[PDB]
Order: C-alpha cells, then structure tokens, then sequence
C-alpha cells in the first residue's frame, strides 16, 4: 500500500545517503 | 491517511537530502 | 494519533535537516 | 506503545541532527 | 514485534547520528 | 510483511550511516 511505497523510497534513498557518506568518510581519510 | 501524508513528506525530504550529500560527496573529491 | 503527531514533527524535522545540507553544499563548492 | 515510544525518540533525535547541522552550516560560512 | 525491534534499532541509530554530528559541528569550528 | 522489510532495510541503512559519521568524526579530530 502507500505506507509500504513510501518506506520503499526511503529505504532507496538511505541507501543513497549511506553511500554517500561512505565516500564523504573515505575522502576524508586522505 | 496523516501517517500516509507525512510519509510521502518524509521520503520527499530524503530525496533531497540524498541529492545534497551527492553533492557534498561531488565536492570533496 | 500519537504516532500520526510523532511523523509529523520528523518530517518537520527533516525540512530543516535538507535545508542545512542544501547550505553545505553550497558551501563546499568555493 | 513501543512503536510510539520509538517515534518519539527518533523526533527528538532528529531534533538534534537539525541544531547540530545548523550548527555545521554556521561553520563553513 | 519486528516493525518494534527495528524502530528501536532505527532510535538507536538515530542517538549515535545526533551524537557523531554534534562532534563533527565541535571540530569545524578550529 | 513488506513493511517490515522496509524497516529492516532502514534499519540496516542507518546503522551504515552512523558507522560513517563516527569515521567522519575520528577523521575531523586527527
Ligand atoms: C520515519 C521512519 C519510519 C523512518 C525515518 C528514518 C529517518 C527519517 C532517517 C533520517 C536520517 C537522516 C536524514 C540523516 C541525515 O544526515
């Protein structure tokens, strides 16, 4: 249903925004 | 319903959330 | 209800939070 | 309940992450 | 349940998110 | 169900994302 959609989009997009922040942690080494 | 509402709410804010720290990530390279 | 009324000051929350990255990355381009 | 108890929690949690983000915008000004 | 273990996990994450952000907004001011 | 897959999804993501932050701020010490 709709509540599932939208936990499926922001399950998609925090996995964006750990990725992201892996590679922000990473350059920062460095 | 509201929960429905603020759910469509917070996946919106998270896209761009997303968007921003992609190009935080973009900038620090 | 009091869940209803708990998601509502996240999304709030997560206006502010995006808000502040927006800045950042702004900042982060100079 | 939990569930609630939870959502609670996570608002005030996310409370924090915003003033600390604020605080990090303020910084690279 | 499992949607109540996982929220607690998330409200556990969440406290170690605002704890590591306070940090770094310490450390970016000198 | 799908919500609690969500969750469990979320869950992990966030755990990812707190792992990052702590590295982030080790890394801004240092
Ligand atoms: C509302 C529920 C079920 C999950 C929300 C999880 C969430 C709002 C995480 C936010 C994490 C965040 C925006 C970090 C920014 O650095």
């Amino acid at each position: 249903g709709e509540i599932a959609k939208s936990l499926k989009e922001i399950a998609k997009s925090l996995k964006e925004i750990a990725w992201s922040l892996k590679e922000i942690a990473k350059s920062l080494k460095g």
